[PDB]
């Protein structure tokens, strides 16, 4: 509290996460976070100091998961996307951080040793799947699909994406994507595919695991279309003049793209969860949560035949 | 020059991952490096495609490499210099790494100390400033600057304990003064001198205003500030003053101690009243509308403002530059300097005192 109190007083001009303006508790991070803020993409930033970062508050509600497919804000997510990928940043270009984040979740999976027999069982069972052997398949598959390096959200789920407050009525402009902690440079079918991905996880359920799965509300190939139809001509400066036949080839061929990079959202993830069970202090069924995203990975396998 | 091999590999790398369009796909044998200023710390390059490489968009085709060389101050001035970028008041800001950046190669030169007094020059500089001034930024809005950098300094320059005689021997005439008597003397002053706080460049030196290529025929619309370390919250009149005492020192001096001062090119109070005369309606658009009466008014109480807090620029670069005889190794007079500027502030407090 104390600390909290003079950032306000000394920072902003009549003068976790706390609502005083909002309170954040990191070089690429503060830099990515101001740019953003100054191209009116992102919240104003108003205060930078080392225990954290004061940040306009935007009333607002942060989106549930069903509504990930509503026809329209599912078009916007699209073009919110589109415009994030479209950002020049100071940071580095070379694609790293989905492989690399991979291998290094994966180094920490194969060393960790849990107390709880509950959780040394449940690891049992994901090793099983010969995790290493697994990556190299996905790496195999992964370089085979050309996907262009856009800079990344890297966490396009409903909970960093708000529905503004007093502009619900706005067919194209009631959104704003936040959570910038893990946008870098990336594939774009990584984005585009973990995002399809979390329209199956909601994680507000109040019962342990305190999420839900449901392999059903995975979007449809019309979904899948309908939200690449949005995408393509707001990041596509071209797309909108192609012929009828040439805009298929490409939606067809991104599809392709899209639902491949979705098995390393499951597979990163899944390797994170596991991670997050042994460090985090935060009450959430982490082991489960991996499971499910594991149990996501291969049937997404069988549904692409890869 | 050609930098070293390790530096040349590490800038080729950079560059290549960092700068979009035909610097990605760069080969290490097309790579064109060239130094601007070496050294162990806060070396410069520039670094440039093959003439004949096309660029496929509208990457730059040059770029200045900056390495920081020999954790709260990284985040800060990172954050500000992206900032300013983005507002087109500073060189874009292409990359950021632990090591340094890549910046816009803004196509100028320096100004030299005598330039700082020419009228359009010191006219187009105030209206900078004034602009400077305006910018909300996301930083500490109490001045604690001033006073808490040259507490600092003045803690360690009392720790300091010289070897080499001539050393010695300056430091001790600068320690006959009393600076911890003469900086509380300092600080009575400019308590009950008003001055806005408002972000501040903080080293509005020559060395720090670029005179854009091309535009040497502009009146208005010649030069852009750059180097931004210092800059904070503080006092408006210690940027002005600070620019003010910069008009008597000339660090292009190529024999020891290698800088001069001379205490008669401060500006003339007509050459002060130029200056704030252009910064007042560039700060204030409504300002231009007061009574004549009204504004010398304002202008008066500002010329006394900007004189006091000069006296903060001595003092506080004085210590500095004994901090630095200390902690440097770079080839400069620093004790000389620390002199020179001690011998500005008394001579500053008698033409106030008189
Ligand atoms: C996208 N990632 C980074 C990887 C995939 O998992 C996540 O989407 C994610 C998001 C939210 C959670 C989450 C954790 C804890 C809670 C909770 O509210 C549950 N409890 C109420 C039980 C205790 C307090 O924290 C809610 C959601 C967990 C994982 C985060
Ligand atoms: C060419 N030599 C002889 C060797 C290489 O370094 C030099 O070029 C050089 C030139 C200028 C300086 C210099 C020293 C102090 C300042 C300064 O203005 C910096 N501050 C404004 C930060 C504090 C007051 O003194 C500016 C330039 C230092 C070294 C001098
Ligand atoms: N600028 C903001 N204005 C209003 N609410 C916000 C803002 N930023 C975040 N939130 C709320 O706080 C939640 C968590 O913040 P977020 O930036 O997503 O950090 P985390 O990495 O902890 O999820 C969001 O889901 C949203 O409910
Ligand atoms: N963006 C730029 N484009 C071209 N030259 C520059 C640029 N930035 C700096 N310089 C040159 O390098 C010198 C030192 O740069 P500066 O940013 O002032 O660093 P320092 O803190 O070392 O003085 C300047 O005086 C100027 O001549
Ligand atoms: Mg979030
Ligand atoms: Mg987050
Ligand atoms: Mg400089
Ligand atoms: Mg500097």
């Amino acid at each position: 509290r104390r600390r909290a109190y003079l950032w306000c007083k000394e920072f902003l001009p009549a003068w976790m996460l706390f609502q005083c303006v909002l309170l954040r508790l990191m070089v690429l991070e503060s830099v990515m976070f101001a740019i953003l803020a100054e191209r009116s993409l992102g919240p104003k930033l108003y205060g930078i100091f080392p225990q954290g970062r004061l940040e306009q508050f935007i009333p607002s509600r942060r989106l549930d998961t069903e509504e990930l497919s509503l026809p329209d804000i599912s078009a916007e997510i699209a073009e919110k996307m589109a415009t994030f990928h479209g950002m020049k940043m100071p940071f580095n270009k070379e694609p790293k951080w989905l492989f690399g984040t991979m291998e290094k979740y994966l180094k920490e999976v194969l060393r960790i040793k849990f107390t709880e027999e509950s959780r040394i069982k449940k690891l049992h069972k994901l090793l099983s799947y010969n995790l290493p052997l697994e990556l190299e398949n996905l790496r195999s598959l992964l370089e085979s699909t050309p996907s262009p390096v856009v800079f990344c959200h890297n966490d396009c789920q409903e909970g960093n994406i708000l529905l503004l407050e007093g502009r619900e009525n706005s067919e194209k402009q009631k959104l704003m994507l936040i959570d910038f902690e893990y946008s870098s440079y990336n594939y774009r079918g990584f984005d585009i595919g973990n995002h399809f991905c979390e329209w199956m996880y909601d994680y507000s359920y109040e019962k342990y695991p305190f999420f839900r799965a449901n392999i059903r509300k995975y979007p449809t190939k019309k979904q899948q279309l309908h939200f690449i139809s949005s995408y393509l001509p707001a990041f596509q400066n071209d797309f909108e003049n192609l012929s009828t036949e040439e805009k298929s080839i490409i939606k067809e061929e991104m599809l392709l793209e899209v639902n491949r990079f979705a098995l390393a959202s499951h597979f990163l993830w899944g390797l994170w969860s596991i991670v997050q069970a042994k460090i985090s202090s935060i009450e959430f069924g982490y082991m489960d949560y991996a499971q499910a995203r594991f149990d996501a990975y291969f049937h997404q396998k069988r549904k692409l035949g890869v």
